[PDB]
């Protein structure tokens, strides 16, 4: 069985599962719906394309390490992972309602009611992983995943652990996207689990007016690395101090200061 794409999915997978349209893309994977022939329960297939070497060998991947330790009601779950040379297969939990970037794109903004629940799901799903002494590092909202409840409720979902490690001592590894990165990742000085933290501020920040906290013009890094968080008139006017508040010590310079995912669900606003 060959997919559009050219994929060749592995015999096991077909013949456990009808392969459905493709429902998101990214650099590195393509996404389809898929269907359990047995229970016609609906899952995502993610099928990731390995890097290639000289030769006939492929490079060994780090996502399904992190993913079979992660549980809980605010991250995508991996129901099972099928590894062949050129590409790897991944069953995971499907998300109807999409990821946060195209919700965003079509609503604009949301209310303070609205984006404090989706901070309430999002520092859940961080304070889970930051027990565990995992860093996401790839934050955004193309990235969190909008679940539908039965009842029309919507919440948070987070995916993608592609650049997901072991906090054990400072990590350096530049990477990320330029709007959602902290400032000690920049500044190549160290950093840890709070990266995380401050991914959840700017996004914070986007769902409350449209746009990011640091747009730059070299300007957007040396924004992030001073954190002068501006809540322009009249986007912001209507906002609550709470929020403002919130926000300002999500994106804290200081990481000490900075607040961990624990003291987000404990702030007024989240609660
Ligand atoms: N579990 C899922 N359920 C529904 N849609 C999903 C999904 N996992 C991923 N997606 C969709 O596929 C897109 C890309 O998947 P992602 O895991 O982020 O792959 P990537 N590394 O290539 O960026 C997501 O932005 C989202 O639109
Ligand atoms: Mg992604």
């Amino acid at each position: 069985e060959v997919s559009e794409e050219g994929f060749q999915i592995p015999a096991t997978i077909t013949e456990r599962y009808k392969v459905g349209r493709t429902i998101g893309d990214g650099n590195f994977a393509v996404v389809k719906e898929c269907v359990e022939r047995s229970t016609a329960r609906e899952y995502a297939l993610k099928i990731i394309k390995k890097s290639k070497c000289r030769g006939k060998e492929h490079m060994i991947q780090n996502e399904v390490s992190i993913l079979r330790r992660v549980k809980h009601p605010n991250i995508v779950l991996l129901i099972e992972e099928m590894d062949v040379p050129t590409e790897l297969y991944l069953v995971m939990e499907l998300v109807k309602g999409g990821d946060l970037f195209d919700a965003i794109t079509s609503t604009n903004k949301y209310t303070e009611r609205d984006a404090s629940g989706m901070l309430y799901n999002l520092a859940s799903a961080i304070k889970y992983l930051h027990s565990l002494n995992i860093v996401h590092r790839d934050i955004k909202p193309e990235n969190l995943l909008v679940y539908e409840h039965q009842d029309g409720s919507k919440s948070l979902k987070l995916g993608d652990f592609g650049l997901a490690t072991i906090v054990d001592g400072p990590l350096y590894t530049v990477c990320g996207t330029p709007t959602y990165v902290a400032p000690e990742i920049i500044a190549e000085t160290g950093y840890g689990l709070k990266v995380d933290i401050w991914a959840a501020g700017v996004i914070t920040y986007i769902l409350l007016c449209g746009f990011p906290p640091f747009r730059g013009s070299e300007v957007l890094f040396d924004q992030i690395l001073m954190g002068q968080v501006d809540f322009p008139s009249p986007y912001w006017d209507n906002v609550s101090d709470s929020a403002k508040e919130l926000i300002t010590m999500m994106l804290l310079v200081d990481v000490d200061q900075r607040f961990s995912a624990v003291q987000v669900l404990e702030h007024p606003w989240v609660n």
